[PDB]
């Protein structure tokens, strides 16, 4: 609904050591979801904001969102776009909680 924060962002992937793979992330304020490509209809995952328990900046330009179950690893291209990114999600997180 009205994907406020959209761009491709280099997603960790579980399988191997330091494998990133290119996807196109949104960002709508209810759900994170990343596509395989921006002209995919159906998203390749959707993290729920509600199932995020956190979010935090990494060392270089890469963000942690952090749920329950799992953690997922965003490498973005700059660390002005990590900020971004990292204060948007916690923005929302905090107001989901009051
Ligand atoms: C150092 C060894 C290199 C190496 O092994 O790297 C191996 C890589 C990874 O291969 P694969 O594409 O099968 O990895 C899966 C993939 O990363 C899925 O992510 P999405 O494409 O965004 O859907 C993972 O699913 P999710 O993250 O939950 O979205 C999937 O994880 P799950 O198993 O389903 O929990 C991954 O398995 O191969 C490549 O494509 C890269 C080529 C080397």
């Amino acid at each position: 609904l009205t994907p406020l924060l959209s761009g491709w962002l280099d997603k960790l992937s579980p399988q191997g050591n330091y494998v990133f793979q290119r996807r196109f992330v949104q960002f709508n304020g209810r759900s994170l979801m990343y596509f395989g490509s921006d002209k995919d209809p159906f998203p390749k995952g959707v993290i729920p904001l509600t199932a995020i328990e956190m979010t935090r900046s990494s060392k270089d330009n890469k963000f942690q969102v952090i749920t329950g179950q799992r953690v997922f690893v965003f490498r973005t291209e700059s660390e002005a776009q990590r900020d971004m990114w990292c204060s948007t999600l916690q923005s929302c997180l905090k107001e989901q909680r009051l």
